[PDB]
């Protein structure tokens, strides 16, 4: 059940910071019915983007102390990290077209 890295609070440096590569981190929570919506979204992209990318999600209620770092103030938000630096943001439900045009844009 991990092709998604599950994140916390306490392995973001690690899973996040440190990663040699691009990590697509997905700031969610329950109640939230867009980012339920791209979830299974994700899992396609995780897939299809193997061994180009690796998709995390860190859950802002179960570990609230990482998204006022990156200053989110809405969710689903999706940031893309290419070696512990933001390179791109996406704030709000997208389709899985609209998320691979963001992708392979911003992957380059």
């Amino acid at each position: 059940s991990e092709k998604i890295i599950h994140l916390t609070d306490d392995s973001f440096d690690t899973d996040v910071l440190k990663a040699d590569g691009a990590i697509l981190v997905d700031f969610w929570a329950e109640w939230c019915g867009p980012c339920k919506m791209i979830a299974p979204i994700l899992d396609e992209i995780a897939d299809e983007y193997q061994g180009k990318l690796t998709v995390a999600k860190l859950n802002i209620d179960q570990n609230p102390g990482t998204a006022p770092k990156y200053g989110i103030r809405g969710i689903p938000t999706l940031l893309l990290f290419k070696n512990g630096e933001v390179a791109a943001t996406k704030v709000g439900a997208l389709s899985k077209g609209q998320l691979k045009e963001f992708l392979d844009a911003n992957l380059a």
